[PDB]
Parts: structure tokens; C-alpha cells; sequence
């Protein structure tokens, strides 16, 4: 937002 999920997730945000 990139959601992507890696349960957990990671974003540059």
C-alpha cells in the first residue's frame, strides 16, 4: 500500500 503476507505482513508504508 502493498498487501502481501509473510501470517504476518510487511509494508514499506
Amino acid at each position: 500500500q502493498k498487501f502481501i503476507r509473510v501470517g504476518v505482513t510487511i509494508r514499506e508504508k
